């Protein structure tokens, strides 16, 4: 099945394209080849700076018929110096320009954290400390659920919260909507057994982002691991006639993850959507399970002393 259902009753693509770092002369790009190939659901964030561009794609391919929007299911997410509740509904307003849409499929609170608005992403504080906001989750949590209400967005949910955090919103007093999804790193060094069961035992989906290790993260080093490079991973790939990446994106598909992985290649988009054809075993999983050593590639020592900074 190519969709799991979400607790607002719609259904979501279980794979989708990543598109941070996807530069922005290459993402157009990317975004129509994967609409081409069957990809239906698109990954986007305002600070990954490519909205423009991704909506580009995306409207050829409406124009075009190549797909009906009601088939596309559109992600993206709210940045941290918009958390303030009369910024909420601009900052989903902007995206939805940049995407050229009436509305999203899906808007996620990016991460717990709010920081000072203003133009900088990360405004730093002189010794080089994020600024946070005041501003709590809860709060940000109902101006999210005016934008469904005023019809921005078809769903709402949250990304890197933690189990307390996630907590703190199922239990939020006169809580209306809750999260649909929880966006969150995933992968055989960073298996998250914890959180994934908590969220999906609340009725969450739970989205694996990075599913590759996020080798193009641009704080990457020769010495860390290598998913793409693990020989025992390749060995899994090799007795499928699959590729390492295959397997990595079929892993959390058969944890009913959500997986949206990365490319700006065309030959690995299309490869990546090629895993609706082969079934790991049990045993393949519970080994690739295994390899969990708590490595987690998204993580910021900037933030680390603000007070809902989840890891
Ligand atoms: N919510 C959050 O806080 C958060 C954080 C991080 C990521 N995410 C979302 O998750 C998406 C995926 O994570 P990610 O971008 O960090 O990394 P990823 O998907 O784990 O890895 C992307 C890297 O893998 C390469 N790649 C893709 N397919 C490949 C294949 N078949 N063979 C070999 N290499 C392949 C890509 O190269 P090329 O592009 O050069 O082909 C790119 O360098 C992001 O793009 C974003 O949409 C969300
Ligand atoms: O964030 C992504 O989607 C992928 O990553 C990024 C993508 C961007 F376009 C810009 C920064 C980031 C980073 S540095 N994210 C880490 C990060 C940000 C905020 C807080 Br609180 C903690 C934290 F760990
Ligand atoms: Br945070």
């Amino acid at each position: 099945a190519s969709r799991i259902l979400l607790n607002n009753g719609a259904k979501m693509p279980i794979l989708g394209l990543g598109t941070w770092k996807s530069p922005p002369g290459q993402v157009t790009e990317a975004v129509k080849v994967a609409i081409d190939v069957g990809y239906r659901h698109i990954d986007c964030a305002h600070v990954y700076q490519n909205e423009n561009e991704v909506g580009v794609a995306i409207q050829e391919k409406l124009r075009e018929q190549v797909v009906k929007r009601e088939e596309l299911f559109i992600v993206s997410k709210l940045w941290c110096t918009y958390h303030e509740k009369g910024l909420v509904k601009g900052a989903c307003q902007k995206t939805l320009s940049d995407l050229k849409l009436d509305y999203l499929d899906l808007y996620l609170i990016h991460w717990p954290a709010g920081f000072k608005p203003g133009k900088e992403f990360f405004p730093l504080d002189e010794s080089g400390n994020v600024v946070p906001s005041d501003t709590n989750i809860l709060d940000t949590w109902a101006a999210m659920e005016e934008l469904v209400d005023e019809g921005l967005v078809k769903a709402i949910g949250i990304s890197n919260f933690n189990h307390l955090q996630v907590e703190m919103i199922l239990n939020k007093p006169g809580l209306k909507y809750k999260p649909a999804v929880n966006q969150i790193e995933c992968h055989p060094y960073l298996t998250q057994e914890k959180l994934i069961q908590y969220c999906q035992s609340k009725g969450i989906v739970v989205t694996a982002y990075s599913p590759l290790g996020s080798p193009d993260r641009p704080w990457a080093k020769p010495e860390d691991p290598s998913l793409l490079e693990d020989p025992r991973i390749k060995a899994i790939a090799a007795k499928h006639n699959k590729t390492t990446a295959q397997v990595l994106i079929r892993f959390p598909m058969q944890r009913n993850l959500v997986v949206i992985p990365k490319s700006v290649t065309p030959e690995r988009i299309a490869e990546n959507f090629k895993v609706f054809d082969f079934e790991l075993s049990s045993q393949d999983m519970t080994t690739l399970l295994s390899y969990n050593r708590n490595w987690r590639v998204c993580a910021l020592l900037s933030c680390t002393s603000h007070k809902d900074y989840p890891f």
